[PDB]
C-alpha cells in the first residue's frame, strides 16, 4: 500500500482535497492522511465543507493562525514536519498557494517525501503578491506538478522545471462541481430562505486584500454592488476578512444596501452559482465555477493566472477604480456569453492524479 | 542616501562571506549595516574578519530542519519587523539562508542572495532546496561563476537580476593573504613543512551521520597519513559523530587538530601537498593556491574545478581507493585559468545595492 498525505489550511483546499480524496479512498492499496493546518478553523469556513463534502474528519488539526507570514509559516512548517515524522507518508500533496501550501511542501521535501502540487504553474507575474511567491517556490519544490491549463504548463516550462514533472491534469475544483452538483440540487434550499428567483439575481464575492486592505477600492466595490442592486438584487456571503475591513472604514453600511449574507456551504454556493445571471468576483474558484455553469463572469482585479477565461470571453476584468464604471460594466456583462469550449478537463482530473501517484 | 542594509549569518563560511561584503559595506557611510546571527553568541576567530559582534544571536539550532527552519523564519522576520532595513542579504544555501530570503520577501524586503545558482541537481542534499528557493526568492542574485548564471536563466530568473561578480571568499583569500602570512604559526606549532603534508577536512551530514561511510573516509585518511601525513582540524560535529559511534581511535592515527581560525587555515592550505575535503569553500581556496583537491562527495556544484583537473571526486566507498585516489591526485596539478573574478566581487556586489533604485 501507499499512504498519500493531504495538507489543507483554508475553504479552497478543503473543497479540492474532497475531489481527490474521493477518488483515493476508491483506490485499492491507498491510505489517506488529512492535515488540517488551521488557517479556516471556523463553521462556516472549515467544518461545513468537512461534512457537505464527505471528507473524513483530519487526522490531525495543528490550529495554526492569525500571525504574520512569518509567524504562520513558520509554526506551520515545523508542526507539519512533526507528523509527517509520525506517518512517514509515501508522498505529500500540497494545494493551491496559501503560506500552509508552502510550508507542507518545505516540510515534506526536508524528508525526502515526494510532494505534488494540486493546482501547480499558476502566474499573476506580480512578485510582491504573497501566493504568487507561494505558488513559484512550491512549484520548484515539488516532485510532481499538477497543472489545470496549457497556461500553468506553459509557466512551469518557461522556469525550467522538466517536461516530465509536469502533468496537464484539469481542475480537481471541476471536478467537485461535476460530483456535488446533484447533492446540491438535493439539499440546498438558499433560493428559497431568500426570497431569489432563478436567474433573478447577480452573485459577488469579494476577498482578496488589494481589494479590501485598500479603502478606495473597496468603497469603489461596495458603491457599485449598491447601484447594481437597484436594478438586479446583489447577492453577496462577505467573507469575514471583507465584512471586518468595511465596518472599519465605516462602509458597512452598503452591505445593508445588498442581500448580504454569511459565508455559505459549498451546497448553497453550488446553488447560487448555478442560478445567478453573472457573478461577480475576485475568487479563483469562483470565476471557474462561473464558467462551469456558463454564467457571465466580472473579476475585480487587474488580472487573473486564468487567463482562458478571459480569452472565452466568459470572465471580464474590471478592475474598481470608479463606481460608477464598475457598476456598469457589471450591468452590461450580464447580457453577455463567451464561446463553446471545454476548460479544465473531463472531470476526472482527480483520478488522473490517482494513478501519477501510482505509476511515479 | 541612508540605507539599511541587513546580513543574515548562520554559519562559519556565511560569516567569511559577509564579513567580506561589510569590509566594502563600511566604506559607505550613508550605508548602516545590521548583522544577525541566527545561531548562539570563538570570539577569538571571529576577530580575525574585522567584523564587528552581530547586532542579534537568535540561538536557534540543534533540531530538525523543519525545526530550525520554522524557528529561524518567525525570529529574523522578527528582527526584521524591529529593523526595518532596505535590503536583506543572504549568503550560500543553508536553512538560515532560506529562512532570511522567506521572511524577508513576504514583508517586500527587497533580497540579494550573495553565491546565488549553484546546483547539484540533487534534491537529497537540503542545501540544494534551499538555494533553488533562496534564488526564485531573490531581487538580486550575485553569481560566482557562469554555470552559476546558466543556471538561473534556465530556472526563468531575468537577465537583469543576474550579476555575475565572482566569488567573494576569493576576495577574503586575497584580502588575508600577507596578514596569514606574517601572522600565522602553525606549522611552526605543528612541526609541519611546506609540501610535507595533506589537508583534510569533512564536515558534511552526509559522511558524519553514517558510521561506515565515516569509518571509510577516517581509515582512508589512516592509511594516506603512513606515507605523508595527514593534517584534519576536525569539526566538532564530525568529532561528536565519531566519539558516539566509536570511531575517535582514528583520529589518533592522523594529526587530528580542533578547528583553527582562518588566518591558520590559509596557512594549512597554501602549504599543503593536497587538500582533501568535502567543503565547498576549501575546494575553491585550493584551487586559489594552485594545490589539488579531491572532494569527498559524489558531486559537487564547483564544476569549474573539476573541468580545469584541480579537483576530482571521490565517494567515500571503499578506504581503500580513497586511499589511492588521494596519493595519486597529490602528483597532479590543474590547468592555469582565471575563475571567481578580480578579487573585488565585494566591491560590485555593493555597487548594486546602492544604485538598484526604490
Ligand atoms: C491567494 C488566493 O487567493 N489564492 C486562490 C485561493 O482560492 P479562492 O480565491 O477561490 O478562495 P475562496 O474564494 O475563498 O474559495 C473559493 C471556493 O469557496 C467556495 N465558496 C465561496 C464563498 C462562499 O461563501 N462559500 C463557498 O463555498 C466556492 O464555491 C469555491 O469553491 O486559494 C486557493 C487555494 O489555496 O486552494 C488557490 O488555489 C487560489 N489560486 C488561484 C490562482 O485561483
Ligand atoms: C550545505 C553546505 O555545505 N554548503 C556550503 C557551506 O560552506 P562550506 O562547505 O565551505 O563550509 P565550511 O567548510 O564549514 O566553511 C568553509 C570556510 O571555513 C574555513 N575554515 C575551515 C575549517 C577550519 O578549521 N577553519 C576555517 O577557517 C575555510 O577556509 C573556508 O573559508 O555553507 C556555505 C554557506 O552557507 O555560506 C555554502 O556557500 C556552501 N555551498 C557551496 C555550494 O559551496
Ligand atoms: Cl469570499
Ligand atoms: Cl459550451
Ligand atoms: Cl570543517
Amino acid at each position: 500500500w501507499v499512504k498519500i498525505l493531504s495538507v489543507v489550511g483554508a475553504r479552497p483546499q478543503f473543497i479540492k482535497a474532497a475531489a481527490v480524496s474521493r477518488v483515493l479512498r476508491a483506490s485499492p492499496g491507498v491510505r489517506e492522511v488529512l492535515v488540517h493546518t488551521g488557517q479556516h478553523y471556523d463553521d462556516n469556513m472549515s467544518q461545513v465543507f468537512f461534512e457537505e463534502l464527505e471528507i473524513p474528519d483530519p487526522d490531525y488539526h495543528l490550529g495554526i493562525g492569525g500571525g504574520t507570514h512569518g509567524q504562520n509559516t513558520g509554526r506551520m512548517l515545523e508542526a507539519i514536519e512533526g507528523v509527517l515524522l509520525k506517518e512517514k507518508p509515501d508522498w505529500v500533496l500540497v494545494y493551491g498557494d496559501t503560506d500552509s501550501t508552502l510550508a507542507g511542501a518545505l516540510a515534506a521535501v526536508k524528508l525526502h517525501i515526494p510532494v505534488a502540487h494540486v493546482e501547480a504553474g499558476l502566474r499573476s507575474f506580480n512578485r510582491r503578491m504573497p501566493e504568487e511567491i507561494n505558488r513559484i517556490l512550491t512549484d520548484h519544490a515539488s516532485d510532481l506538478l499538477f497543472a489545470p491549463t496549457e497556461t500553468a504548463v506553459q509557466n512551469l516550462l518557461r522556469e525550467g522545471i522538466p517536461e516530465n514533472r509536469i502533468h496537464l491534469v484539469g481542475d480537481v475544483m471541476y471536478d467537485a462541481a461535476l460530483h456535488y452538483g446533484a447533492k446540491a440540487e438535493r439539499k440546498s434550499r438558499i433560493l428559497e430562505r431568500l426570497g431569489l428567483q432563478a436567474k433573478g439575481y447577480v452573485l459577488a464575492t469579494i476577498h482578496r486584500a488589494e481589494n479590501t486592505d485598500d479603502q478606495e477600492r473597496l468603497r469603489v466595490i461596495l458603491e457599485a454592488l449598491a447601484e447594481v442592486h437597484q436594478e438586479v438584487p446583489v447577492v453577496f456571503p462577505v467573507h469575514p476578512r471583507t465584512r471586518k475591513r468595511a465596518e472599519a472604514f465605516g462602509l458597512g453600511s452598503y452591505l445593508e444596501k445588498v442581500v448580504a449574507l454569511e459565508p455559505v456551504g459549498y451546497l448553497d454556493m453550488v446553488m447560487l452559482e448555478k442560478n445567478a445571471r453573472l457573478i461577480v468576483t475576485d475568487s479563483g474558484g469562483v470565476q471557474k465555477e462561473a464558467y462551469f455553469y456558463r454564467v457571465p463572469c466580472v473579476t475585480v482585479r487587474e488580472e487573473t493566472e486564468w487567463v482562458e477565461l478571459l480569452k472565452a470571453e466568459w470572465n471580464y476584468l474590471a478592475a474598481p477604480q470608479n463606481a460608477k464604471d464598475l457598476a456598469l460594466t457589471i450591468l452590461h456583462r450580464m447580457r453577455t456569453k463567451g464561446v463553446e469550449i471545454d476548460l479544465y478537463g473531463d472531470g476526472r482530473a482527480s483520478q488522473k492524479i490517482s494513478d501519477f501517484l501510482r505509476k511515479v
